[PDB]
């Protein structure tokens, strides 16, 4: 294992992100990536690997740029990644987001993996929030993205002129108006953020770029 900053292709993303992990694991978000590696964030096989176990715990990059959905020029996150077979007991985790930040407070978009869902096994999901309310007042659009691929796939999230799109391996599976989401604190996230599962979840990035 080596520091993902050793693999040059990850430098553009790492220059404009910081790494978040539990307060029991690091005191503060990591902002300087040269020479940095840990059990939750390391490179093997020239990839950038995130690993975290336990409900509500993350190892995730928080992109530093904050923006509004009204943006004139496309805001885009494109990943080439693998979700290796999850361990027995891992039920639900998130691997990319459009996070709502300090004003939005909830994520506009989560891309997640689930052992089991009803609307399905070994299934990926896009959740687009229709408001930022908590509890029972929360409203959502749930879009089924299909079975977890067994190897690499391309995930491409774009927001432009109030429209959110997701393309998985070139297929546009999400295309929604988001103009209701007025908050100006949105940013991209990528990595692993466990919702339900004691064991470790692993998310393997082969490439990640924002624009
Ligand atoms: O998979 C389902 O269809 C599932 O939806 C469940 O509620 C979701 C809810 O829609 C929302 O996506 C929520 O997302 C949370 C996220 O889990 C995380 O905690 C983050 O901090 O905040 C997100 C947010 O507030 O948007 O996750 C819920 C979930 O537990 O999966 C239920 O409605 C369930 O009945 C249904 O099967």
């Amino acid at each position: 294992r080596r520091p993902p900053w050793d693999i040059a292709r990850f430098r553009p993303a790492l220059r404009v992100a910081k790494l978040q992990a539990p307060d029991s694991v690091q005191r503060k978000d990591v902002r300087s990536f040269p020479n940095f590696q840990a059990d939750h964030f390391y490179s093997e096989n020239r990839d950038m690997v995130f690993v975290m176990g336990g409900d509500s715990q993350r190892s995730e990059l928080r992109f530093l740029d904050e923006w509004s959905v009204r943006t004139s020029s496309t805001r885009r996150m494109v990943g080439v990644l693998t979700l290796p077979t999850p361990l027995r007991g891992m039920k639900h985790f998130t691997w990319m987001q459009v996070a709502g930040g300090s004003k939005g407070k909830k994520p506009l978009l989560r891309l997640s993996w689930h052992d089991k869902r009803e609307q399905l096994r070994n299934t990926m999901l896009a959740t687009v929030r229709l408001n930022n309310k908590s509890g029972d007042a929360g409203r959502f659009k749930k879009i089924v993205l299909g079975t977890r691929p067994s190897g690499r796939f391309v995930a491409d999230v774009r927001v432009e002129r109030s429209r959110l799109t997701v393309r998985l391996n070139g297929r546009k599976l999400v295309d929604e108006d988001v103009g209701y989401w007025t908050y100006s604190t949105n940013y991209f996230k990528a990595g692993v953020y466990v919702q339900e599962g004691s064991p470790d979840a692993r998310v393997v990035f082969h490439g990640l770029t924002v624009s």
